[PDB]
């Protein structure tokens, strides 16, 4: 997989960013994790979704350099967005969300699938020690 430059634009919630890539602003949802939802219609927020988002906000908000890495299949879903692992001064924020069981792995679709094992792992960490949403 390779690893591109892209620059925040802005965080919207747990998994989802805007990056300027390329010249172009787009909206990226973060590849095999799943935060809880803070604008679920009506709802205003699950259980840790307020969590997420300012886990991952903050993140962003403080890296010097962000990267965008795309894995091996489809690099956008059926809303336009694009699917990546990102990372913010080399540490992967999908990882660092399951770590801290703010995050779950989710919509797991091969072939895009290539750090779902080292996921999985840190979320069975999480899952050990009773972490947010596994609390
Ligand atoms: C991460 C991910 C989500 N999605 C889809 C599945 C879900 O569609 P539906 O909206 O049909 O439920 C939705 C999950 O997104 P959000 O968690 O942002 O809701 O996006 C993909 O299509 N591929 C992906 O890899
Ligand atoms: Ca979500």
């Amino acid at each position: 997989l390779h690893k591109e430059p892209a620059t925040l634009i802005k965080a919207i919630d747990g998994d989802t960013v805007k990056l300027m890539y390329k010249g172009q602003p787009m909206t990226f949802r973060l590849l095999l994790v799943d935060t809880p939802d803070t604008k679920h219609p009506k709802k205003g927020v699950e259980k840790y979704g307020p969590e997420a988002s300012a886990f991952t906000k903050k993140m962003v908000e403080n890296a010097k350099k962000i990267e965008v890495e795309f894995d091996k299949g489809q690099r956008t879903d059926k809303y336009g967005r694009g699917l990546a692992y990102i990372y913010a001064d080399g540490k992967m924020v999908n990882e660092a969300l399951v770590r801290q069981g703010l995050a779950k792995v989710a919509y797991v679709y091969k072939p895009n699938n290539t750090h779902e094992q080292h996921l999985r792992k840190s979320e069975a960490q999480a899952k050990k020690e009773k972490l947010n949403i596994w609390s």
